C-alpha cells in the first residue's frame, strides 16, 4: 500500500455521510487518470502545516494496510485536505446493531468482536494508540466484515514511548479508561478499556453507555468500582471479558491477542456464548 496523491479532477463527490468537528465525510467516484476504472470511495474533508508535513502524516497513514481498519488510499491537498479512503457503503457499526437488532445473531456479534480486536492488535503492532474506539469509528464494509476508522485522536509512539500523554483535547469520557481520564494517559491498554466499551455497545445492540448520567460523574463511578452491566444476550463468559477490559491496573487487562483467541474460541460455538431468541 502506498500513497496517491491526487488531483480535483480525478474525484467527485456524490453526497454527504456524515460530519462533525473533525470535517466532514462524502461518498464518491475516483478515476484515476487514464486507468479507465471508477472506484467507490469515501472522501473525508478535514477542516495551516505545511504541505510536505501533511503528506509525511498521510504516507504512514497510507502504510496501514489490515482487513479490519479502513485504508487511505489517495489525498488531496487543496484549499483543504482531502482524504480518499476505502468505502463502508455500511455505515457505522452503532447505527448497523440499532437498525439491525431483531436480525442480528451470535454468529455475527462474535465475529465482528474478534475482527475489532484483529485492527486494533494491528495497529498496537505499529505503535499506534487509537483513542476514541467506539461502535460510532468502526464501519461496516459488509454485514460480515467490519473495519476501524480513525478521526485524528490516534497517535503514533516513539521508539521509547510506552504511553502518550495528551492535551487539552475533547475526550470521549465514556469510553475511557481511568487513567486516562484522571491522567491524561493513553496505552495499548487504554484502548483495551475502550474496546470492553465497545463489545458492550454491540451486545446491546447500540446502547448508550452509562446513560442519562453525567461525563462529570463518571470517574466517582469507576472509582466506586462500579461498570456497565451484564447486556441481556450475555452468558457470564462474555461479560467477565468486558470486565477484565475495564480492571484498574491497565496491566490487568487483557492484551488485544489475547482478546482474538478468547472471541474467536467463543466464534467457534456462539449459541454458547450469547442467548439471542430464534438463534437459530
Ligand atoms: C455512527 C457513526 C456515523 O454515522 N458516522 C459518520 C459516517 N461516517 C462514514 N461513513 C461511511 N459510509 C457510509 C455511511 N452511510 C450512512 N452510508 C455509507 O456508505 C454508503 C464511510 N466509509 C468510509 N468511511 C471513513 C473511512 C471515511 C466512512 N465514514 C463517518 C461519519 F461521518
Amino acid at each position: 500500500a502506498l500513497l496517491r496523491i491526487l488531483k480535483e479532477t480525478e474525484f467527485k463527490k456524490i453526497k454527504v455521510l456524515g460530519s462533525g468537528a473533525f470535517g466532514t465525510v462524502y461518498k464518491g467516484l475516483w478515476i484515476p487518470e487514464g486507468e479507465k476504472v471508477k472506484i467507490p470511495v469515501a472522501i473525508k474533508e478535514l477542516r495551516p502545516k505545511a504541505n510536505k508535513e501533511i503528506l509525511d502524516e498521510a504516507y504512514v497513514m497510507a502504510s496501514v494496510d489490515n482487513p479490519h481498519v479502513c485504508r487511505l488510499l489517495g489525498i488531496c491537498l487543496t484549499s483543504t485536505v482531502q482524504l480518499i479512503m476505502q468505502l463502508m457503503p455500511f455505515g457505522c457499526l452503532l447505527d448497523y446493531v440499532r437498525e439491525h437488532k431483531d436480525n442480528i445473531g451470535s454468529q455475527y456479534l462474535l465475529n465482528w468482536c474478534v475482527q475489532i480486536a484483529k485492527g486494533m492488535n494491528y495497529l498496537e503492532d505499529r505503535r499506534l494508540v487509537h483513542r476514541d474506539l467506539a461502535a460510532r469509528n468502526v464501519l461496516v464494509k459488509t454485514p460480515q466484515h467490519v473495519k476501524i476508522t480513525d478521526f485524528g485522536r490516534a497517535k503514533l509512539l516513539g521508539a521509547e514511548e510506552k504511553e502518550y500523554h495528551a492535551e487539552g483535547g475533547k475526550v470521549p469520557i465514556k469510553w475511557m479508561a481511568l487513567e486516562s481520564i484522571l491522567h491524561r494517559i493513553y496505552t495499548h491498554q487504554s484502548d483495551v478499556w475502550s474496546y470492553g466499551v465497545t463489545v458492550w455497545e454491540l451486545m446491546t445492540f447500540g446502547s448508550k453507555p452509562y446513560d442519562g448520567i453525567p461525563a462529570s460523574e463518571i470517574s466517582s463511578i469507576l472509582e466506586k468500582g462500579e461498570r456497565l452491566p451484564q447486556p441481556p444476550i450475555c452468558t457470564i463468559d462474555v461479560y467477565m471479558i468486558m470486565r477484565k477490559c475495564w480492571m484498574i491496573d491497565a496491566d490487568s487487562r487483557p492484551k488485544f491477542r489475547e482478546l482474538i483467541i478468547e472471541f474467536s474460541k467463543m466464534a467457534r460455538d456462539p449459541q454458547r456464548y450469547l442467548v439471542i431468541q430464534g438463534d437459530e
